[PDB]
């Protein structure tokens, strides 16, 4: 069986089998743009529910990456057709915190937004309804939220992982809390 | 920069890096439950467009597989929940092509609905204003249609390729052509 | 409380509620672009869950029209952006039914596609586990596809009309065998 | 032929034909749980873009309503299923606001959220390419926001109006400011 469910950008730089030293055919991997679990995403919600009901599963991993090719163009202003629209999920966390990044020099920027986007894709993540089942129902079930530092090997990037929901309340919080106060 | 899109099963035997001997950063990847482009898919389709459209990738690969757990849910009678209306597309294509699989065996019969899916898949993909488009405007992209087997390597196929849209046709007419053989 | 779920089409020459002599506010509406019901489409599927399960509505009615701008641009050769995509799925039934209205005169054509689309969506909706679990529970629901005669008033168009999963196969299957034997 | 678009709550007591007074056959209508524009729904977006582009129409209404199912499922603490999914961008909003709603008395909380989600979701509508476009090749178009009242009728509000992307800026902002005024 794989023992873990593995959510990442669909970027090239980031390949999750290699980077980490886990064992081949552990990791079920879903990848998008920006690495996203948007609350209406039949894609990635079928991975996960693949991923915790089937699979039993006890480990989703969210891992975004610097120097997301992603997170620049949610960033940029133009039109590059369709993704825009993806994207835009971004944006609204990019001015849901925009006081912080606002503060940051316009490069510690990009890379902020991409650890922010991490603690937010868990957060949803947390608050659906297939995970928070089966935490319910007694599965044993891990969230956690990395990025990997494109020119070093990452980062439990975040106290983002949460077991239970309210576990991913004082994660989140916690990782909101302080990334706002360095 | 990437060269490749690939779109593939979220299943941990089936890894693309691995798959193929491409060059480290030339796939650009994207996984879900049995390798889908439906047509109303903002993540595939956004993850598409970015290839086509921003990193110019001038090949998309989509690779199926032997003993694949979307399939046989697919065909499966049981509810899992968001799973099912994700794989509802899949057994629309199962009814397509009753009549061919109907003839067969019950036990060949997951494999061969992953070979239909491949081409239908690629016929989804070609079938796109994305990739019409950038044929249309004559950037160079080739849609590649593969199968896996995890004992014995990718079938020697002959099978679903296509550069233009006119030979997203001819391909894709003769795939199934074939695939009727029996 | 109201009694129907109206699944119709965005346009206006189509008011559901003006051209019934239902009562005011017994129709639970949702409309969009050629009044489809696509298995992963939250938005619709939001609506008629809502509809069973917290309004107990014992009917849904999927309707479509005659000149409708969705069918028409569905076999349009015509890039309109992003209906495209969301039309493809109409084309699908298109040349799954290619057979049929490959025979009929280009216009009689239009109203066919327009007439089997109202059975392929019915069909839909009842292969959706939201309605399914609704019968399985005891649940009264019945399913119903009609088309607006735009220049006329509308016909039980189609003998797609069903009160469990079973009579669903029946109606369908018969609908769509009439339409291709006049 | 059309000349506005009205997304709406598909809830039975906020009918768009009979709460304006167009011409028949003017309105073009979408309707879902709570009339959301999500960035990411293929269903809502078509329509939009059927009516900007296809159809030129120069007028978007988005009508929200008070005691609406939507608003108070998503602030319940009950599954629903899949309208779970679709009101987890509600229950954002929600959050968004949450020092705001947190003044407000357990009541009042409803009709101020009901208020902020038709801000929010012309806020969406207006950062769509679509709209964007529009404006950006100098195409009219005006967006509006509304809330209605069953027992009262549409609340003179002053509230949300954008013909460009700087007024929606300064509509928005200002619809915000304003509401917090308590
Ligand atoms: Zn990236
Ligand atoms: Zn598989
Ligand atoms: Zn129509
Ligand atoms: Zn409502």
């Amino acid at each position: 069986t794989p023992h873990y469910l593995w959510i990442g950008c669909s970027n090239s730089r980031v390949p999750a089998e290699k980077l980490t030293n886990l064992e081949p055919g552990e990791l079920f991997v879903h990848r998008n743009v920006a690495n996203q679990v948007i609350h209406t995403d039949f894609n990635c919600l079928s991975v996960v529910q693949y991923a915790v009901d089937v699979l039993k599963i006890e480990h989703i991993i969210i891992c975004g990456h610097t120097n997301c090719g992603g997170i620049h163009a949610a960033m940029a202003d133009k039109d590059l057709g369709l993704i825009n629209n993806w994207l835009l999920h971004i944006r609204d966390i990019w001015f849901k915190h925009g006081h912080l990044l606002g503060k940051l020099s316009p490069e510690k920027r990009a890379d902020m937004l991409t650890k922010i986007n991490v603690a937010e894709q868990v957060y949803n993540l947390g608050r659906t309804s297939i995970v928070k089942s089966a935490w319910e129902r007694g599965q044993k079930l891990s969230l956690h939220g990395w990025v990997y530092d494109v020119n070093d090997g990452f980062l439990v990037d975040q106290g983002v992982m949460a077991t239970s929901r309210e576990t991913l309340e004082i994660s989140y919080r916690n990782a909101i809390a302080r990334l706002s106060i360095l």
